[PDB]
């Protein structure tokens, strides 16, 4: 934009592939064979729940012109109270975590959102994802603060060895503590852009986990 | 068939092109050189918004174990009156309306969806796609009810010369009355599945209209 | 090079599709459902035949740090004299030809290599292409000029309809007589670069069409 | 099932990929960063050489209607001693070659090739990949026949730390003997079919390496 009007293509281009370490939920649930429970950790936003209809109606409603909402504790109260009922879970999130529970393993949920008063966000995961009260923990608030990672104290103080999500911040909260950041796709039609470079840090990304 | 736990790849596979007619927004606007103002129209879901959170919504508080929820009174007031502020408006139908509007094209939204006493569904389109009063009108709800009319005859009765839409029976509207039917990608987080074969009838299909 | 150890990538970019029509040999053949015999035309190198080895060897024996073989005649003598039974025929070729031939079109083949005294390329895409007499025409060499297309006006004379290649030069040349111009895709492996941009011209481009 | 004339596609197909640990040579030269010199072997056929073009014609010349000439001692003394001017080095392999010269490994050839009196493939590998003296060791033909060892214990003998190779067998002859298998892909238009599915035990695979 300006760009070409019938720019072409090549069977190079049409082949090439980026040096990314795909990985299947198969592969995953393989690879940890004979391990014994423990403590895994799921980013929510774009990671289990596609949730950018609360933040886009939050954006509109708070912010129409700035990324102040985002702030705002109106808007998280809303966010975490009921918008997400309107969120759409991920598939590959049901498949993770379904195999999370096959292994007996402790589930945290550890967000940016900010915290609030009260919150149905953990409700709302443990309903949707069937996950048993023995697995299920309620929902990490862990806010964001520019210059720190937020979820990485967490990370060590739950002791999780994995950790899935979507952003960079995911990827290197896991690297910090030591565990295993595995990569999910964001959705293309997600509110929050940039998309991130999923295997920037030649991290496991999950395939077709974009939905 | 064995679904293996490495299934590999080959690079006939990697390069696989479907035999799709693509287009570009730029593409459709030069085939348009010259043409004066005309009538033209957008199927509404998965077409210019991703609905899903109010249809996900919808099914969960209506009809959790079917599809009744669609045939429910109770759910269309509701989608129709303001669960489309949760809706996400797709960038492909910004640039195709902005692009319409351009050429002074009249405006028309013609969906499935029930219709509803009220509905606030036109005011959430002009206003998020900046859809100018002289360009914009009424959303029309079309099908096989008493007293409906279908997508067909209201392409006819508007006489719409281009019609998107994401379902194949927008292409084979457009079709029936000699129209051109261009196909929008449904997004795969979409909850209407499955997925539509984008071009099953040789038409012309908008790349990257997954958003 | 240089460049990111890790580059990462998003599903946007994974999604992505350049505007191109796409056409299999199906389509194209269903186009011309009831069209009487016509003559038709093919490219050779890297439309009908990977003739990248004599190429290469052409180059390594000839002008091993330039491209002066291709002016060589001591160098055409050798391609068109032999050195095509190290070239491996493409399947799309052999389903254009097949299709070409059951319609009972006239086949003629149209290359940019040089002429020479004798020629034995005829006989080989006859033979290893199944070509009845009656639908095969002797090759015609029409040589290399920069500052004309040396293939068009043999598309005129011979009134071929359509003619399919994979260089710009194939597309154009077809462009300038009115006829259909297919484009085939130019292997990556070819010796021949950089790869011309399949579909710059807005034309078809056959799927899967580099082997 | 049928193959529909217009069969369509679809974003989830679009964006599907295949869990695959694709790697680049800039990786595999990372993790070999402060590692003293080593042996390496590559395989030749659609590894280092596409050699297809001798192959297509030994079988045309010596078993049209079979794969007898894979048996027959004439073939192979033909495509041993000058058929590989008319086969095409991979770019993969120049930059594998040069990175491994470049740290100071000894680089091996593993073929299955039939072995024969005489051969000339090993000076067009040093000559085409300009492989230094010191770098460079004659080609060794492996196999099941009676005086021969297999890839498995070439691979022993040598030392060979890292083998790469498009076909299965490789791959597995290296894990045999414990040593680093990365695969190559084998080009679409190779002969020798069908492709392998790269990446099927798992193994890293090199991006963009069919040419
Ligand atoms: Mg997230
Ligand atoms: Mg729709
Ligand atoms: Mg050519
Ligand atoms: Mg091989």
């Amino acid at each position: 934009s300006p760009s070409p009007l019938n720019p072409g293509t090549n069977v190079a281009r049409l082949a090439e592939q980026a040096p990314i370490h795909w990985v299947s939920v198969a592969q995953i649930e393989n690879s940890l064979a004979g391990r014994p429970p423990m403590a895994v950790g799921f980013d929510i936003d774009d990671t289990v729940l596609f949730s950018s209809p609360g933040f886009w109606r939050g954006k509109k409603t708070f912010s129409p012109e700035s990324e102040d909402y985002l702030k705002n504790p109106v808007f998280w109260e809303k966010m975490n109270n009921g918008w997400d009922e309107f969120s759409i879970p991920k598939e590959v999130a049901r498949q993770l975590i379904d195999m999370h529970v096959r292994r007996g393993d402790a589930i945290f949920f550890v967000t940016g959102r900010s915290p609030t008063k009260t919150e149905t966000v953990s409700k709302t995961l443990a309903d949707n994802f069937h996950i048993p009260a023995t697995n299920m923990n309620p929902v990490i608030f862990a806010g964001d603060k520019p210059g720190q990672n937020t979820k990485s104290q967490w990370l060590q103080d739950k002791n999780i060895r994995i950790f899935y999500g979507d952003s960079d911040n995911d990827i290197t909260a896991a690297r910090d503590v030591g565990a295993r950041g595995i990569r999910i796709l964001r959705a293309s039609n997600s509110t929050y852009k940039p998309l991130p470079q999923a295997g920037a840090f030649g991290e496991e990304v999950i395939v077709n986990s974009e939905y």
